[PDB]
């Protein structure tokens, strides 16, 4: 559409202009943090809680034919043997470790289970709750036909070969993707309330998997074969819904990547195109805070926009991407967002994308705040990847200090 205004990310709730870099660190972006949490996300409660323990569960030096090493991790939220964890896998190149250089790491969650991102049958096979929609389950459980089944959102080979560990969660361990599923997510025991239903501004699905991510970047900063200061956090879709405010909250992420993450992730919302806040309410009323219902059918009164939420990265790099037969996730309402938001990244001394409107399939645009739309329908490709991979190796932080 075209009858929306965005509000301006370099001006104050109070109406003073941001001219610097220090105010917006300082006092711009701690505002837009908390607007997201209580209008759109939710509350995050508190980051790593007390007690987090790491067991290497496994651990494989010659996985994929000697080409990586694979670790299991759980990732226990409490001393206590009972206390709830997550299930993390970590593939870092063999080559890399061999020359006793720390590797740089791709993180996101995966869809449907750890065992889907690759066929390796070591993996451990999922116990978790999975959605009927995942390939080659029965009764909402993994089955090994689903091994791998995933594979090709999850170029690992490609990834390792090129210089980086690959980490990954099921989502599922963090919140079931079901409309009932925060009552078995972390929102259930972390800060919880005694009873009755969830607060107006308290945490969906979306918040509980960006926390995940952040809990994974806690392990990544205690194991010795990488370098936690340079990880890529990624997702695909509402994955990346997640990626884009787990990289808005945590500045540790390095670089931040939404590929076709669309409503509530890049695309604007105030733009009415595809996906609107009342369709992915209805449809997915646990992703987001009961407050930002506030909203179906009444964008016009968001006090932000997703433009916003990608100048929360900045000065860090930022890739989005979409898919050009993707209407539902509006691409163009995800090129508009990126943007408005370079106006910060700006600020910050970085550019973005240079033409006047959507470029041209599989030309992407953009420094450090970067743009491409390939062909095809909604999805994750390996030419996606092929830019994501151009893209780390440009503006991921160096492992040379300054
Ligand atoms: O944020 C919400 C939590 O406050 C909620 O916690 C539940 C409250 O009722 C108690 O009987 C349960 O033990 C407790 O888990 O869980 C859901 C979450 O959305
Ligand atoms: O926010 C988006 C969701 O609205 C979208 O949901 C899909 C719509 O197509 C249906 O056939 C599918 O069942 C459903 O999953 O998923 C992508 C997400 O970004
Ligand atoms: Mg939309």
């Amino acid at each position: 559409h075209s009858a929306y205004t965005l509000p301006d990310p370099l001006v104050g709730a109070d109406g003073t202009r941001v001219h610097d870099r220090a105010t917006w660190q300082h006092r711009r972006r701690p505002e837009l943090l908390q607007l997201f949490a209580r209008e759109v996300y939710g509350r995050t409660p508190l980051g790593r809680p007390e007690g987090m323990v790491f067991k290497v569960t496994t651990m494989e030096h010659a996985a994929l034919g000697g080409a990586a090493t694979r670790k299991e991790v759980t990732v226990r939220f409490g001393r206590d043997p009972n206390a709830p964890s997550m299930q993390l896998l970590l593939y870092v190149p063999n080559a890399v470790i061999a020359r006793a250089e720390r590797a740089p790491v791709f993180l996101g969650l995966n869809f449907y289970g750890n065992h889907t991102v690759h066929t390796d049958p070591a993996i451990a096979l999922s116990a978790r709750w999975i959605p009927a929609e995942a390939p080659n389950g029965a009764n909402h459980r993994a089955t090994e036909a689903a091994r791998g089944s995933d594979a090709q959102k999850w170029p690992v080979e490609q990834i390792l070969a090129r210089g980086y560990a690959v980490a990954t969660v099921y989502c599922g361990d963090l919140c079931p993707d079901r409309p009932d599923g925060l009552n078995a997510s972390v929102a259930s025991w972390l800060d919880a309330a005694a009873g009755d239903q969830r607060a107006p501004d308290a945490w969906g699905a979306i918040g509980v998997w960006a926390w995940g991510l952040s809990r994974a970047l806690d392990y990544l900063e205690t194991d010795p074969l990488v370098d936690a200061s340079r990880v890529a956090v990624h997702g695909h879709s509402r994955l990346g819904k997640a990626a884009l405010w787990a990289g808005a909250q945590d500045d540790r992420f390095a670089l931040v990547i939404s590929n076709e993450s669309g409503c509530g992730g890049a695309a604007l919302s105030k733009r009415i195109h595809g996906e609107t806040v009342a369709r992915i309410n209805t449809v997915f009323p646990h992703w987001f805070a009961r407050n930002f219902r506030r909203y179906d059918d009444h964008e016009e009164a968001l006090p932000v926009d997703q433009h916003e939420l990608l100048a929360l990265v900045a000065p860090r790099p930022l890739y989005v991407a979409s898919a050009e037969d993707d209407d539902w996730a509006d691409p163009r309402g995800e090129f508009l967002a990126v943007k408005a938001a370079e106006p910060v990244f700006r600020l910050f001394g970085q550019t973005g994308p240079s033409g006047e409107d959507v470029p041209r399939v599989n030309e992407p645009s953009g420094g450090a705040l970067r743009y491409h739309i390939r062909p095809g329908p909604h999805g994750m490709t390996a030419q996606d990847w092929a830019f994501y991979l151009a893209f780390a190796d440009e503006w991921l932080k160096s492992a040379l200090p300054a």
